[PDB]
């Protein structure tokens, strides 16, 4: 540790503080997140390995004193800060496009080697001035949390949820970028799940076969209708609709995997713009 230069706490991420910070050696600009039982080092070195254009980088893994220290590549700033810096006009449609497909990629990527989020929400999704958007805090999880992005299958207790989850949190980030509004905002596990329901309908054994077998699921659970995806998201077209409605199947069985959905129609004329960032 006395091998870095705090610069300053860039958040409080959900296992400890984020320091911006400069390797006192190679002069090198980092994000420094602090954090040990044998399984944690073992996963997070395989975390390492896990390399690509979409995933934040991680640079090395320092333990030390009992302590864990994981060194990252730095980006100026996340999505939750661009969304609140772009709220007047909204964010320009090509751009959310360009992020939503680069976010799908990094995703698809992390997916094919069994490695799962768990926790996407635009505070750890991180872009640069290129154009590029990068997942943070990737395979971690193997002030209060938010539940805003959490899959209902997650709500519902199921034990074993797989990479259908992310799709689920993206599919909601997908819709606050193209609304300016947070998709379901609950602030308590039923109010969540509640929030869910009445905006796609309770779910029931018609489109999610074995749900009332769920761990957390109550019969005593109020029965909401469906709302049209038109009232949910306009002004977006009908292919962001589709692909919207696809990621947030009830059934994680049925929800759209991230590979499937890169080739979805909404891509076909997909860019790569830049945001103007004001660093
Ligand atoms: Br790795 C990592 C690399 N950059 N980074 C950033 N940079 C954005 C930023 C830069 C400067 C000032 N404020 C924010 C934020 C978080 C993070 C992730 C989860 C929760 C909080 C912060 N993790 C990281």
């Amino acid at each position: 540790m006395e091998n870095f230069q705090k610069v300053e706490k860039i958040g409080e991420g959900t296992y400890g503080v984020v320091y911006k910070a400069r390797n006192k050696l190679t002069g090198e600009v980092v994000a420094l997140k602090k954090i040990v039982p044998s399984t944690a080092i073992r996963e997070i070195s395989l975390l390492k390995e896990l390399n690509h254009p979409n995933i934040v980088k991680l640079l090395d893994v320092i333990h030390t004193e009992n302590k864990l220290y994981l060194v990252f590549e730095f980006l100026h700033q996340d999505l939750k800060k661009f969304m609140d810096a772009s709220a007047l006009t909204g964010i320009p449609l090509p751009l959310i496009k360009s992020y939503l497909f680069q976010l799908l990629q990094g995703l698809a990527f992390c997916h094919s080697h069994r490695v799962l989020h768990r926790d996407l929400k635009p505070q750890n999704l991180l872009i640069n001035t290129e154009g590029a958007i990068k997942l943070a805090d990737f395979g971690l999880a193997r002030e209060v949390v938010t539940l805003w992005y959490r899959a209902p299958e997650i709500l519902l207790g199921c034990k074993y949820y797989s990479t259908a989850v992310d799709i689920w949190s993206l599919g909601c980030i997908f819709a606050e970028m193209v609304t300016r509004r947070a998709l379901f905002p609950g602030d308590s596990e039923i109010d969540q799940l509640f929030r869910i329901f009445r905006t796609l309908g309770t779910p029931d054994e018609v489109v999610w076969p074995g749900v009332t077998s769920m761990p957390d699921y109550k019969p005593s659970f109020p029965k909401w209708a469906r709302q049209d995806f038109s009232k949910v998201v306009p002004p977006l077209d009908e292919d962001g609709r589709s692909l919207l409605s696809q990621m947030l199947h009830y059934d994680p069985n049925k929800r759209i995997s991230a590979k499937a959905a890169l080739a979805h129609p909404f891509f076909q004329d997909v860019t790569k713009p830049v945001p103007h960032l004001r660093l």
